[PDB]
C-alpha cells in the first residue's frame, strides 16, 4: 500500500511506504482520531522476534543482511535470551539504536540532526553517584561552552523491572517551582510537585525564581539520591531585548541545555528507563511556552504593560504583540551570548527538507503535525501547509509513568 | 468506550460518550493517524432516514411516540414507493442546524442554534437560484450586523439533475495569470476565474474583482450572474498607527459564505447549500493575506515597516503578521462590520465544548483546524485535547463541478 501526502503551498506530493513497517498502535481507530491527545518486563516469548526485527534492520543498514556475521548474531542473541532471558547489545547496535529512536521521533522537528548524536554508554553504571558522574560529563560535553552538541547517556536496561535505573527529573536542568500559602507560585509552576519531592528528600531550596533543581537519581531500583549539578556547568543566558532596555529589568534568564530525562528508550525489545538526551533549543520552546503559557511563567501581561499596549480589548492583539517581542528577546540574547539556538522559521524549513529527503531515501518520515507546528505564527512556517502521516517505528522514545507514582520505597 | 479529554492548562477532564454514535469513517487506522490530511439504494436510504428521525424525535421529547412511529412509516412507504423522500420543514431546519453543530472543523459552533434557514427547495432554474442567493447575501450582511444563514436548494435525485454553485464562496476575488509569470489577484481562484471567461465573464482584470456567480440548476449547464454591487459589503484595510498602510490598496469582503459543500440529512443529499456566518480575524489577515500562495503580502508590509529582513531570527515576518492582523480587525470594527478575533473566538469555543460535553456527552472537534494559524499556544484551544469523529447530519466536501459536468 502507498499513501500520499500533499503540501498545499507547493502542490508537492509524497508517497509513504515506510508506514508498512509500522507495528505499534496509534490510539486512533477508523471511527476516531486521537491525534491531539498528549498521552494515548517482557517474556522470552515476545523478546526474540523483537530482537530479530531490530537486528535485521541493523544488518540491512550496514549492508550485511543475510551475512554470516548477521546469522551468527541472531543465533548469539537467540541463545543468550533462552539462557539469561534477555540480551546485551554491542556498542554499534546501541549507537545505531539510539540514533534511530531519534530518527523515528515523530513529534521532533529537529530530526535533520539525527545522524549526529554523541552516544555515551553508561551501561556499566551501578550507583546513583555513578549516575551523577555520567550526567555531569554529559552536561559538560553537550554544553561545550555554548556551541551545543547533541548527546545521550544510556544507563542499564530494565531486567525484572524491580531494578530500574531512573532519572526522577524530567529534564536534567529545570527551575524549581514553589507554591506559596497565598496560592501564588514562585518559580516555574510546572515543577512544584517534583520540587516538593526534592525538598522532602533533603534539598535546601534557596526559594528564588530561578533555582536550578538538584538531580534526583535512582540506580538499580534503589531509592533516589540528591546531587547538585556543579554550578559552573549550568550555562545560563540572561534575557534582554535588542531595542527595549527595560526588558533586562524583567529579571529573566534561561538555561541553555534542553535535556529530556524522563523518557524510556526501546531498542530491539530492550527497555532503557534512564536515557537522558539533549540537543539545543528552538526559540519558541522558551519564549512562547516556558514564558507565556498561563500555567508557566505567564509574563505576557507584565511585558504588555511596559510596552504600553492597549490591553482593554483582546482585539488589539496586545497578547500577540508582546509574544513576538519576548521571542525576539530570547533569540537575541542567545545569539549575543553565542549559545546555540534556532528560530522556528529556520527549524521548520530545515525539517521540511529533512522530511522530503526521508521519503526519497527511506520511503517516509513519521511526523506528528500537532507537535511539529510551532506554538506561534503557525501558518507562516512551511510545516503548517504540509500534510503528514503519524505512525510508530522502533527504536523509539516512549513516555513512562513518573517514578514517584510507582516506586516501591525501601527506606 | 468512554474517552476522556484533558485541558493541560486547567487540568479539567471531560468524558466523551457521543463518539459511540459516530457512524462515518475518519481516515485513520490503529497503525496510522491521518489527522493532518486535508481531504482524507432504497436499502441504504431507509436506515439513514430512520437514524435521523429517531434523533429528531428524541430531540423533541417524543421518541417512540405515535407521531414518531407514524412519520417513520410515512417516510418508509414513500422511500419504497418514490425511491426517496422529502423532509418536513421542521426536519430541514433541525437537520441544517445540526450539520453545523457537527462541523468538527468550525471554531464558531457555539452559535450553532442561531441559524436562519432558507428553504429554497421550490427552486427550478439558475435565475431562481440567483434570486435566492441575493436575498441570502442581503439578509446575512444586514448592513454590517451579520447574521448566520444557509439557503438549501433541491436535494439530489439521480446525480443527473444536481443543483450546484460553482464558486467556493458566494463572494470571492478573481485570479489572473499574467505574462510576467506572476499572478494578479487571488491565485486560489485562477482556474475558476478562467472557467468564468470560458463562459463569458468580462474580467476587469483587477486585483480585487468580485467574481460572478456561476449557477447550475437541475443538472443543466452553469449560468453566470453578477451579484448586485450594492449587496457586496467590503472593508478597505487601514492600520490604526501606520497611515502608509492604506497604500497597499487592501480590501476584503465582509461575508464569508461557503458554497461548495454538500449537506447531508437523513440520507438525503443537498449539493447546493451555501451557508455563511462571519469572519474570525486570522482567516483574512493570516491565510488570505500572508499564505505564500495567496495574496502573499508579508515581504511588502515588511519593507514598509523597515524591518531587518536580512535574517529570519529578527522575527520580521512575525512582526509584520501581527500588524497585518491588527489592521484587519481594526478596519472591520471601524466600519461596524461584524468580526471576531481569534482570542475571543477560541475562548467561546472552549465554553461551547464544555456545554456540549455536559449537555450532549461530547463535541467532535478537529484540533489541526480549530487552533488559529497564529499565536496558537496563547489561545486556550491549543491546550485542549479534542476527539475527532463524524456525525450526521453533516457538511461534506464534494468534487468541483467542472471536473464532473457532462455539458
Ligand atoms: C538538535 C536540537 C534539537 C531541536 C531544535 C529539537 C526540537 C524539538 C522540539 C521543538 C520539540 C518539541 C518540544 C516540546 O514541545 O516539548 C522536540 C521534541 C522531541 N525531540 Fe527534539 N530536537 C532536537 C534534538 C533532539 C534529540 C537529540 C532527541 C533525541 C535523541 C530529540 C527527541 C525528541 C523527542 C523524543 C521529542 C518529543 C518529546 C515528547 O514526546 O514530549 N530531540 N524536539
Ligand atoms: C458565525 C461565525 C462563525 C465563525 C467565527 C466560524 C469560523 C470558522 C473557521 C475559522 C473555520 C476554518 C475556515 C478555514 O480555515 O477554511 C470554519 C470552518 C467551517 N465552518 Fe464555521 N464559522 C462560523 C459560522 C459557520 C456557519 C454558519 C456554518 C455552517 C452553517 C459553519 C460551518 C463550517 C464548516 C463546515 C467549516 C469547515 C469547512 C471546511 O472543511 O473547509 N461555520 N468556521
Ligand atoms: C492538548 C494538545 O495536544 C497539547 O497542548 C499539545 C499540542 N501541541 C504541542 N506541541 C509541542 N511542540 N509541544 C507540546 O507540549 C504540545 N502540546
Ligand atoms: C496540511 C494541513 O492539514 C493544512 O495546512 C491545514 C492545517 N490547519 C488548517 N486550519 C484551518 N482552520 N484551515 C485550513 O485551511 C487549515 N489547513
Ligand atoms: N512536554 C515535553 C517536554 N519537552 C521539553 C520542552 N522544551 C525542551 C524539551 C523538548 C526538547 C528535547 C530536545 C531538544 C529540544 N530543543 N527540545
Ligand atoms: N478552504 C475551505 C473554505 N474555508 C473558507 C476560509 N474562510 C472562509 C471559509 C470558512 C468559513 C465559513 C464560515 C465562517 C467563517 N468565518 N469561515
Ligand atoms: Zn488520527
Amino acid at each position: 500500500r502507498f499513501l500520499k501526502v500533499k503540501n498545499w503551498e507547493t502542490d508537492v506530493v509524497l508517497t509513504d511506504t515506510l508506514h508498512l513497517k509500522s507495528t505499534l498502535e496509534t490510539g486512533c481507530t477508523e471511527h476516531i482520531c486521537m491525534g491531539s491527545i498528549v498521552l494515548p518486563v517482557r517474556t522470552k516469548d515476545q523478546l526474540f522476534p523483537l530482537a530479530k526485527e531490530f537486528l535485521d534492520q541493523y544488518y540491512s543498514s550496514i549492508k550485511r543482511f543475510g551475512s554470516k556475521a548477521h546469522m551468527d548474531r541472531l543465533e548469539e542473541v537467540n541463545k543468550e535470551i533462552e539462557s539469561t532471558s534477555t540480551y546485551q547489545l554491542k556498542d554499534t547496535e546501541l549507537i545505531y539504536g539510539a540514533k534511530h529512536a531519534w530518527r523515528n521521533a515523530s513529534r521532533c522537528v529537529g530530526r535533520i540532526q539525527w545522524s549526529k548524536l554523541q552516544v555515551f554508554d553508561a551501561r556499566d553504571c551501578t550507583t546513583a553517584h555513578g549516575m551523577f558522574n555520567y550526567i555531569c560529563n554529559h552536561v559538560k560535553y553537550a554544553t561545550n561552552k555554548g556551541n551545543l552538541r547533541s548527546a545521550i547517556t544510556i544507563f542499564p536496561q530494565r531486567t525484572d523491572g524491580k531494578h530500574d535505573f531512573r532519572v526522577w527529573n524530567s529534564q536534567l536542568i529545570r527551575y524549581a517551582g514553589y507554591k506559596q500559602p497565598d496560592g501564588s507560585t514562585l518559580g516555574d509552576p510546572a515543577n512544584v510537585q517534583f520540587t516538593e519531592i526534592c525538598i522532602q528528600q533533603g534539598w535546601k531550596a534557596p526559594r528564588g525564581r530561578f533555582d536550578v533543581l538538584p538531580l534526583l537519581l535512582q540506580a538499580n531500583g534503589n531509592d533516589p539520591e540528591l546531587f547538585q549539578i556543579p554550578p559552573e556547568l549550568v550555562l545560563e543566558v540572561p534575557i534582554r531585548h535588542p531595542k527595549f532596555d527595560w526588558f533586562k529589568d524583567l529579571g529573566l534568564k534561561w538555561y541553555g541545555l534542553p535535556a529530556v530525562s524522563n523518557m524510556l528508550l526501546e531498542i530491539g525489545g530492550l527497555e532503557f528507563s534512564a536515557c537522558p538526551f539533549s540537543g539545543w533549543y528552538m526559540g519558541t520552546e522558551i519564549g512562547v511556552r516556558n514564558y507565556c503559557d498561563n500555567s508557566r511563567y505567564n509574563i505576557l501581561e507584565e511585558v504588555a504593560k511596559k510596552m504600553d499596549l492597549d490591553m482593554r480589548k483582546t482585539s488589539s492583539l496586545w497578547k500577540d504583540q508582546a509574544l513576538v517581542e519576548i521571542n525576539i528577546a530570547v533569540l537575541y540574547s542567545f545569539q549575543s551570548d553565542k549559545v546555540t539556538i534556532v528560530d522556528h522559521h529556520s527549524a521548520t524549513e530545515s525539517f521540511i527538507k529533512h522530511m522530503e529527503n526521508e521519503y526519497r531515501c527511506r520511503g517516509g518520515c513519521p511526523a506528528d503535525w500537532v507537535w511539529i507546528v510551532p506554538p506561534m505564527s503557525g501558518s507562516i512556517t512551511p510545516v503548517f501547509h504540509q500534510e503528514m502521516l503519524n505512525y510508530r517505528l522502533t527504536p523509539s522514545f516512549e513516555y513512562q509513568p513518573d517514578p514517584w507514582n510507582t516506586h516501591v520505597w525501601k527506606g
